[PDB]
């Protein structure tokens, strides 16, 4: 059931970090779970600092919400910022101080692929508006794995590329007219890129769309609430058909409706 985004619900807080290490971070579920994981498996990365390697894994939603991790993975290389995703059994993340995306297979704790995103700015060149070295933002939608970034050639405008999830080859690339540093974050639903206007406001909006199937850009005015005034991560999960976000220590989710 695909369509255009027409509504975002109120943010629901599922867990609150208890230390400054979790002021910003990323939390996610796999929209294509593979053994031994399930649709309930949740991963959480607290991303404050300069040597971020701990990935908290929870087998059950109850554990993610109330308990300790079931397992902690120590990444073999530090991770950059909040843009990572989990897809079909692998964590896809950006290496610290690099434009390299790394595929880390969770069940074997093995790096399976690495790829420099060609021409991508990194480490504060084309972050989202809050900073945080958010230059490179991975995304999963109904069609698979994507990466959101910018390049000098694009003059800081959002570029998005479809990625091969096995070897990280770029399969197709689109260039928008949206200055990446002018929006708070972005995500992809059914092949359409959406942006959020502000990371602090209770009265933000989903303010732009770019449809990769048609090439058409639109302006939107869909209300979006940053309940805690500092959203560092906003992603879409196509299995749950919900937004997952990290807002000033709080792991939150938003329902949506599509046309
Ligand atoms: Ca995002
Ligand atoms: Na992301």
């Amino acid at each position: 059931g695909c369509g255009e985004l027409v509504w975002v619900g109120e943010p629901l807080t599922l867990r609150t970090a208890e230390t400054i290490t979790g002021k910003y971070g990323v939390w996610m579920r796999d929209p294509k779970p593979t053994y031994p994981y399930t649709q309930e498996t949740t991963w959480r990365i607290d991303t404050v600092g300069t040597d971020v390697r701990q990935v908290f894994e929870y087998d059950l939603i109850s554990q993610f919400m109330q308990g300790y991790p079931s397992k902690v993975h120590i990444l073999p290389r530090p991770l950059e910022s909040t843009g990572a995703v989990v897809y079909s059994g692998s964590l896809y993340f950006q290496g610290a101080e690099s434009r390299t995306v790394i595929r880390y297979e969770l069940n074997t704790e093995t790096v399976k692929a690495e790829k420099e995103i060609p021409g991508a700015g990194y480490h504060g060149q084309f972050p989202y508006s809050w900073g945080g070295y958010t230059d490179i933002d991975l995304a999963v939608d109904e069609a698979g794995l994507w990466v959101i970034y910018s390049t000098d050639e694009a003059k800081g405008a959002i570029v998005l590329s479809k990625l091969n999830p096995e070897n990280l080859e770029l399969e197709q690339t689109w260039e928008t007219n949206i200055r990446k540093q002018s929006v708070a974050n972005a995500f992809i639903i059914c092949g359409t890129l959406y942006t959020v206007s502000s990371y602090t406001s209770a009265d933000a909006t989903v303010n732009f769309a770019y449809d990769t199937g048609t090439g058409i850009s639109k302006t939107l005015t869909i209300p979006f609430k940053n309940r805690y005034k500092y959203s560092s991560m906003i992603d879409y999960n196509p299995l749950e058909k919900k937004l997952f976000a990290w807002d000033n220590l709080n792991m939150v989710t938003y329902d949506i409706k599509l046309s």
